[PDB]
């Protein structure tokens, strides 16, 4: 069949994000480190000012983003850039790392640790996700159970992981036609694997000019390179590009199909398009709003 091969094809191009929270090395997973992860990453006393917490900017009941163009969150950032989505973050390959790099921005190591250091619970969680430590409550300690946190905010069985795992009605008609519109037109090649995307860099970004006010250019020139994103759950996570420049999907698709590339695109092959990455959209995580404990005279202040 034509399909059975659009379908036994995709089976071999892409994985779906597996069940279950995958392992993290050097930062085994349990119940509590996972309790304690997620405490801190809705926890906005890793912020100077008490105001900011890594769900401020990666909301997980709003596709795990800030809805915002851009924002300013990691220490590496030489200007405002868009929020990625935290979910399936995982599973990209995109203290060097988010967690440090957030919160050297927006305080220093030295008043996180004082301010955990400062409530009773959070030490004590500390010595549960760590055990057999002499002082398990450090800066790389409360990173790695953000990670552990973090690796099970993933999002399985879209209508198209259901599809790669077998059930060809699993996406509709306009879909399926999308699908062979993003293979045929290669979008795989640098949107492509377990996540679609979140794994290479290329001589390729969105730009103004100073149909199409927007579009891709080389950047090789520059030796400047530009991430290639999970495109998982990219309906939920509006605007679009490293400058969230882009509101509609479909524009986006439109802007995709660039000379640069060696793709052109009809109006109506960019909604196919569009309605393929729709499925996209997985399960999203469960969450119970963590209850963080109170400070004590001993924690820092919030900072002006
Ligand atoms: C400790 C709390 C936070 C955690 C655990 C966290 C997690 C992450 C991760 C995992 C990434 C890169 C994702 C990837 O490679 O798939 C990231 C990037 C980003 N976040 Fe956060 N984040 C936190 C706080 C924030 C905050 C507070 C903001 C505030 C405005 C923010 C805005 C951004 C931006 C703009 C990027 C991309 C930076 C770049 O690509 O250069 N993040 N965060
Ligand atoms: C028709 C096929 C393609 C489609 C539908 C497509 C779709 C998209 C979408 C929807 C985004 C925005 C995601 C977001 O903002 O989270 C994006 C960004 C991006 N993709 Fe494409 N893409 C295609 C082909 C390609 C190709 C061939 C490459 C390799 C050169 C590539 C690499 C990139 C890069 C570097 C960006 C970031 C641009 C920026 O943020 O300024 N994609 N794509
Ligand atoms: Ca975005």
């Amino acid at each position: 069949f034509a399909a059975d091969e659009l379908q036994q094809r995709a089976q071999g191009l892409f994985k779906p994000v597996p069940a279950k929270a995958p392992t993290l090395k050097g930062n085994p997973a349990s119940p509590v480190k996972v309790e304690l992860g997620k405490m801190l990453y809705f926890d906005p006393r890793l912020s100077a000012s008490h105001l900011i917490s890594c769900n401020t900017c990666h909301n997980v009941g709003l596709g795990g983003g800030d809805l915002q163009a851009t924002s300013t969150g990691h220490k590496w950032q030489q200007g405002p850039i868009n929020a990625p989505t935290v979910l399936n973050s995982v599973f990209n390959t995109a203290a060097k790392g988010p967690v440090q790099a957030s919160v050297e921005m927006n305080n220093t190591p030295d008043q996180v640790v004082k301010t955990l250091n400062s409530i009773p619970d959070y030490v004590a969680l500390f010595k549960k996700a760590f055990p057999g430590e002499k002082d398990p409550v450090t800066f790389d300690n409360m990173a790695k159970a953000i990670e552990v946190f973090e690796a099970t905010l993933i999002t399985p069985d879209s209508p198209f992981d259901q599809y790669l795992k077998g059930k060809k009605k699993a996406l509709d008609g306009k879909q399926t036609a999308g699908l062979k519109l993003f293979l045929d037109k290669g979008c795989v090649a640098c949107h492509g694997g377990l996540n679609l995307g979140g794994t290479g860099y290329f001589p390729f970004g969105v730009v103004e000019k100073p149909k199409g006010r927007f579009a891709v250019t080389n950047t090789a020139k520059d030796e400047y390179v530009f991430r290639a994103p999970s495109l998982r759950n990219v309906a939920i996570t509006y605007p679009y590009f490293h400058s969230g420049v882009v509101w509609s999907l479909k524009e986006a698709v439109a802007v995709m199909g660039s000379a640069q590339f060696g793709i052109k695109l009809s109006d109506d092959e960019s909604e196919a398009i569009a309605a393929f990455l729709g499925s996209l959209t997985g399960k999203q995580p469960k969450v119970v709003y963590p209850i963080m404990p109170a400070s004590t005279d001993a924690t820092p202040r919030p900072r002006l």
